[PDB]
């Protein structure tokens, strides 16, 4: 019983890196994060920055969501991001990811009190 912005923090948050520095960076922290459990979670987006700039997104720009919400806000800056996509050799449970890392801005949903991100929409 998880919130949704604990949620999104497990899922989107590594602040204590600047960057992937390996092609099993995805697979590593799919596992440790909890993603891999009962089946390979197959797309995953991976915030390189502070917990505080993320938060800081929900006073961004406001956009569309691509299911038509209207409480989704992109970044005014480019973060570090590593996209983890499952490969076509994985199979839980041994899953298997192709590590992506860019500099993107992210686009995230917000809702709360506080106003906080609970849904990762996209990275352009
Ligand atoms: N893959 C995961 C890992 C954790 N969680 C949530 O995070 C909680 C653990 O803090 C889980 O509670 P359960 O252990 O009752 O499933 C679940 O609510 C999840 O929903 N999916
Ligand atoms: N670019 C993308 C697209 C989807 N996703 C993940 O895939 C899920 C469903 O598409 C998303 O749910 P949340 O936005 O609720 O975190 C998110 O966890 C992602 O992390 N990065
Ligand atoms: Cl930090
Ligand atoms: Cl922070
Ligand atoms: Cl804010
Ligand atoms: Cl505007
Ligand atoms: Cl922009
Ligand atoms: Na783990
Ligand atoms: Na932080």
């Amino acid at each position: 019983k998880e919130t949704a912005a604990a949620k999104f923090e497990r899922q989107h948050m590594d602040s204590s890196t600047s960057a992937a520095s390996s092609s099993n960076y995805c697979n590593q922290m799919m596992k440790s994060r909890n993603l891999t459990k009962d089946r390979c979670k197959p797309v995953n987006t991976f915030v390189h920055e502070s917990l505080a700039d993320v938060q800081a997104v929900c006073s961004q720009k406001n956009v569309a969501c691509k299911n038509g919400q209207t409480n989704c806000y992109q970044s005014y800056s480019t973060m570090s991001i590593t996209d983890c996509r499952e490969t076509g050799s994985s199979k839980y449970p041994n899953c298997a990811y192709k590590t992506t890392q860019a500099n993107k801005h992210i686009i995230v949903a917000c809702e709360g009190n506080p106003y906080v991100p609970v849904h990762f929409d996209a990275s352009v």
